[PDB]
């Protein structure tokens, strides 16, 4: 599913991401934009052989099992395919664990490079939230 910007903002809010670990909703929407272009089916292979899955491009190296990432962990206790669902529950729940890991949203390199420090509120402008 390719979400609309405000549609995704609303789903993220309902699932408790607005101000989660201090990160306003626009931070999450901006991260999703640059990670996946709001596409829940997005996948991308990393150089180390791991793969990033879903709207927030969660990595199989640590967070989910895809059966093909040697030596990796599955800290969200989910198949990586769960992260590709039209329903964002699994991605949100796992994102909450990631952002709590010590590094905050710096865990998402696209957030650090493209969202951090910018006017992220723009990403939720106009939405009925
Ligand atoms: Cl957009
Ligand atoms: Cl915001
Ligand atoms: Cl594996
Ligand atoms: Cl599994
Ligand atoms: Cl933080
Ligand atoms: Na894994
Ligand atoms: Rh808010
Ligand atoms: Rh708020
Ligand atoms: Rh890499
Ligand atoms: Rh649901
Ligand atoms: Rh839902
Ligand atoms: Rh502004």
């Amino acid at each position: 599913k390719v979400f609309g910007r405000c549609e995704l903002a609303a789903a993220m809010k309902r699932h408790g991401l607005d101000n989660y670990r201090g990160y306003s909703l626009g931070n999450w929407v901006c991260a999703a934009k640059f990670e996946s272009n709001f596409n829940t089916q997005a996948t991308n292979r990393n150089t180390d052989g791991s793969t990033d899955y879903g709207i927030l491009q969660i990595n199989s190296r640590w967070w989910c099992n895809d059966g093909r990432t040697p030596g990796s962990r599955n800290l969200c206790n989910i198949p990586c395919s769960a992260l590709l669902s039209s329903d964002i529950t699994a991605s949100v729940n796992c994102a909450k664990k990631i952002v709590s890991d010590g590094n905050g949203m710096n865990a998402w390199v696209a957030w650090r490079n493209r969202c951090k420090g910018t006017d992220v509120q723009a990403w939720i402008r106009g939405c009925r939230l």
